[PDB]
């Protein structure tokens, strides 16, 4: 005749037991074991402290509760006509915690990559992957295990893992992915995009910005990185 | 894995071995506490303290009923580790035959069927016995007994026997009578019939039920099922 009780890990749980009329003796039990009988402290664990022994209600408190303390707890009352008992289930909760994620990586285009996010908590959290890359389309997925086949430069960016249960606010940790792709070329200027940023070469001074180079007959622009090389020519 | 079993209306002894020293010990009936040390929690007098020594704590449950069946735990409190000892109490009821088939009369070569439903703890063993002398043996080891093409040789009482090994088995019998047309075997003709046939001579006189006596002629015995005549000439 009493509502379930639920507390977070490392908190205090109060187990109350309302009484009426007159009762000879009252007790609290942890499964079969006895915790308190009247004002007699059976179990010697200091976390269990008696709170109220007035006839109106009999209540104890469990401090610094762990998940192992979850289970049924009965308030064994004894009355002359019939003996009554009231069972109460203690439910412990653990905030979600991301135990493992893949470390930050840089990868060549067109390879197989994989991302994982192992999270713990009580109850089991719901893990989701989000593509956090700005200035690009994103996506959310309900797969803990995330695989990418034939990775493209369009898929570079951060990947945020989120593990959530109703116990606490979801916890997030992200991983930045940078995708390596050979350069593609786009007074005299030569625009190109590459990861890592490509060093330009001009062939028959010159200021080299990170995203483009400029030069102040027919000449060719050569853009190159560790993966490959491209040449583009322009005539003035 | 401790276990105890007692018959209804008897006394059951619940022992609990302990070692070293325990602050307080108890015996429990499911969730409720019966005794804690020398403190009598439950108000039922049937649970009496037997041993309050430190080495062992034992109680006894007298006048046990079927409602007293269930688990009983010996809640110990020790500093090093907490131990509990559960014991399952098992109550027993002598077998009781709730239902049997009523007596029947049947024509020879007909179908009959008999049942003997018995209850008890533990499960009783029901057996059917044909009480006709020179019998073969038990006829069914189940509640249900059926006979196909019943013969006059199978008429008689059928004893059901239910035993659960708790107490002496209870038995009840049912008589079946098989109807058969008469068959014949100064002038006497012996014959057998169910119902018993009255003899007639055709062509005083004392006619016993199982044979007739006369003080070309035929002796006629007949009943509700059929008729036969056997003739002899002097
Ligand atoms: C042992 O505990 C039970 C339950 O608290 C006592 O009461 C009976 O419980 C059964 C449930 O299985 C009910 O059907 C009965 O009506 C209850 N009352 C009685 C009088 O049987 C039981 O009495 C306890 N045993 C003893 C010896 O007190
Ligand atoms: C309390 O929690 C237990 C956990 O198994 C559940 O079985 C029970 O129904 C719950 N009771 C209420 C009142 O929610
Ligand atoms: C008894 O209570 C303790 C904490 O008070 C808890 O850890 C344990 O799981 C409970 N049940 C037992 C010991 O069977
Ligand atoms: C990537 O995964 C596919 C899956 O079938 C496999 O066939 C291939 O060998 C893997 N490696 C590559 C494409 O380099
Ligand atoms: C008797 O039982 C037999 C076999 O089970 C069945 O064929 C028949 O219909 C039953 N009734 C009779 C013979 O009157």
């Amino acid at each position: 005749a009493m509502d379930n009780v639920t507390v977070r890990q490392g908190e205090s749980a109060t187990l109350r037991c309302t009484i009426d009329n007159r009762v000879t003796r009252v007790a609290w039990l942890n499964r079969s074991t006895i915790l308190y009988a009247g004002n007699d402290k059976w179990c010697l664990d200091p976390r269990v402290v008696l709170l109220s022994n007035t006839q109106t209600q009999y209540s104890i408190e469990i401090q610094n509760v762990d998940v192992y303390d979850e289970g049924p707890y009965t308030c064994s009352v004894q009355t002359d006509n019939h003996p009554k008992t009231s069972r109460v289930h203690l439910i412990v909760q653990v905030s979600p915690k991301i135990v493992e994620i893949s470390s930050d990586i840089s990868i060549n285009e067109g390879n197989n990559i994989s991302l994982t996010c192992i999270a713990t908590g009580r109850p089991e959290p719901t893990v989701t992957w989000r593509h956090i890359s700005p200035k690009a389309v994103g996506f959310v997925s309900e797969d803990e295990y995330l695989e990418i086949q034939g990775i493209t430069r369009e898929q570079s960016g951060d990947y945020e893992c989120s593990a959530s249960n109703d116990v606490a606010a979801p916890v997030v940790r992200r991983v930045k992915v940078t995708v390596n792709y050979p350069p593609y070329i786009s007074t005299l200027q030569c625009e190109a995009s590459a990861v890592p940023s490509a060093e330009f070469q001009w062939y028959k001074k010159v200021e080299n910005r990170p995203f483009l180079s400029k030069l102040i007959g027919n000449y060719t622009c050569v853009a190159s990185n560790k993966l490959g090389h491209t040449n583009a020519s322009i005539m003035l």
